[PDB]
């Protein structure tokens, strides 16, 4: 699980840009403290999602 800080960053995040590119995840890597894989399945599954 990601915590509540990751959670709104990453949420707000994808409400601006929904299909992240490699670029992109590996920055939101960086901001959160989270692996860029962790990133693309959090974005993944949010997709799969909605």
């Amino acid at each position: 699980a990601v915590t509540g800080s990751q959670t709104a960053l990453l949420l707000r995040a994808f409400e601006k840009d929904r299909f992240p590119g490699i670029a992109a995840r590996e920055e939101l890597a960086r901001e959160t403290g989270l692996p860029e894989s962790r990133i693309q399945i959090w974005f993944q599954n949010r997709r799969a999602r909605h």
